[PDB]
């Protein structure tokens, strides 16, 4: 159970509180929320999030075009290795 999801959309400076409860019921790992500390990243909102299992982050990914305030968040699979070398 890899359970890696891709964010892409998120507000400029979107927050963790609001990037948690956007998935609330869905257990993220601790520190799960990998965040661009870069411009061109935080931009197109990108983030990565890890699911404390692949069962929860399938059910994580029919979240995608809900919304953070204004913006329809897209979420896509990811892996692991997609997080560390991004
Ligand atoms: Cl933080
Ligand atoms: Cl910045
Ligand atoms: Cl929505
Ligand atoms: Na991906």
């Amino acid at each position: 159970n890899d359970g890696f999801v891709r964010l892409r959309g998120l507000p400029f400076g979107c927050s963790k509180e609001e990037i948690v409860q956007f998935f609330s019921g869905l257990e993220i790992v601790p520190n799960g929320i990998t965040l661009p500390v870069d411009f061109q990243g935080r931009s197109t909102g990108e983030a990565f999030v890890q699911f404390a299992s692949q069962e929860i982050a399938e059910k994580a990914l029919k979240k995608h075009k809900e919304r953070i305030g204004h913006r329809y968040i897209e979420i896509f699979k990811s892996s692991r290795a997609e997080v560390r070398t991004h």
